């Protein structure tokens, strides 16, 4: 159900930069 936290979590190594970074999934 968190595909873009796993996805970014491959890329990045801090899971709350990932929790951020999937936190608006739109963008404004």
């Amino acid at each position: 159900v968190d595909a873009c936290y796993e996805a970014c979590m491959h890329h990045h190594m801090n899971s709350d930069d990932c929790i951020e970074a999937c936190k608006n999934p739109v963008p404004p």
